[PDB]
């Protein structure tokens, strides 16, 4: 009925201009933000939520030089942060995983997807379709021959693991509502809100369709009012200071 353990796994970092976490701010200060993956230990097996950054980001802060985000996004990734290495240190190989869940196919969430060539990768149809043509998607995040499990809308992965369709930040973004043995209800917003203030205070942040993103935040607030979960945001430096991280779990 519940997930046995929910692990927060640091998967490197990325510098992002602060105007991407609060659209009102003047550009020109970068923030060193966490990149997360999550590992769910379930009765049916281990499930990995997101896959970190692509190998091209390893020791390559200048990855986005020459692109429309030059100077605004700089990966902070070492060899240790490649998802296969993270998993091996934790105690898994890619073919051990039951599912991969892609919140969305942005570069720091699906950069590791190519490592999983057998495991089904659960991703929203609207996200998959966007990734095929929109400029903000890297080739590494939309590789053609992976075992995609394309879904549409809300979806129950296994008992205790619910996906909530939360488009706006990206065209097919999805968040997770998890029931854990130790903590009960947990909401992982992922990038439906980078920070607590994006969520609680509806502070605008980077997104494909900010209006739609706000509607998804409103939807999540309805879920929160009903379920009273503990809530974790996508790239929140303040919250990171108090997060239990691997080998601790919730
Ligand atoms: C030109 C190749 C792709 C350029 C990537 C554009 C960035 C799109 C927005 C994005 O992926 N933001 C990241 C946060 C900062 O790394 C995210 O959604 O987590
Ligand atoms: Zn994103
Ligand atoms: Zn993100």
């Amino acid at each position: 009925m519940t997930v046995k353990k929910l692990y927060f796994i640091p998967a490197g970092r990325c510098m992002l201009d602060h105007s991407s976490v609060n659209s009102a701010l003047t550009p020109g200060k970068l923030l060193n933000l966490p990149v997360w993956c999550y590992l769910l230990e379930t009765e049916e097996g281990p499930i990995l939520v997101d896959t970190g950054m692509p190998e091209s980001a390893v020791n390559n802060e200048g990855l986005f030089n020459g692109t429309f985000v030059e100077g605004q996004i700089l990966p902070k990734m070492t060899e240790e942060d490649r998802i296969v290495n993270i998993l091996k240190r934790v105690g898994y190989e890619p073919d051990d995983l039951l599912y991969i869940i892609s919140s969305h196919l942005h570069w720091d969430h699906a950069g590791g997807n190519g490592a999983f060539t057998n495991t089904p990768i659960i991703v929203q149809r609207t996200e998959y379709e966007a990734a095929l043509h929109r400029e903000e998607y890297m080739k590494e995040c939309i590789l053609p021959h992976l075992n995609y499990k394309i879904i549409e809308g809300d979806y129950e992965v296994v008992p205790g693991v619910q996906l909530l369709y939360t488009p706006g930040h990206s065209p097919g973004h999805q968040s997770l509502f998890i029931e854990t043995e130790q903590s009960g209800s947990v909401l992982l917003t992922i990038d439906a809100s980078y920070t607590k203030e994006n969520f609680e205070d509806e502070v605008p942040f980077a997104g494909f369709d900010p209006e739609l993103a706000l509607s998804s935040i409103k939807r999540l607030k309805e879920v929160v009012k009903k379920e009273k979960p503990i809530i974790f945001f996508g790239h929140d430096i303040e919250q990171e200071k108090s997060c239990r991280v691997f080998p601790e779990y919730i």
